[PDB]
């Protein structure tokens, strides 16, 4: 149900979040 | 409802996330 | 009410973010 | 409620996403 | 209850926000 | 439950923030 989507957009939240994350270590050294 | 109207506009930052990290990594 | 709230906020969220995708677009380019 | 604190966070995160937003646009001038 | 446990988050998210504003405003 | 994993997702976000927030330091 519509919980369970809002959860789950979140996890594609956090999946962006963590790409950039990584980019910003890459950047960093 | 209004609980649709919070998945949808959750569904449009991820886009715009996935479009921040994109061009982030070709600006690098 | 206080669900309409934090989808208004949301929104709110989702334009900043644009905001910000487009200046990261403009500078690559 | 617990619903207002979430949509009081929800305005907060906004006033910071705002403030990036801002100086991105101070950074392509 | 799990709703306060969301506005706690939210207030983390907040917090690291800020900290990437003012960043920002320094690395510029 | 489902709003416990709302909450998990969440922390997630602002772990991810805070990485974000100490690699910017940094550069």
């Amino acid at each position: 149900g519509e919980l369970k989507a809002i959860a789950q957009e979140l996890k594609a939240i956090a999946k962006e979040l963590k790409a950039i994350a990584y980019e910003c270590k890459a950047i960093a050294q």
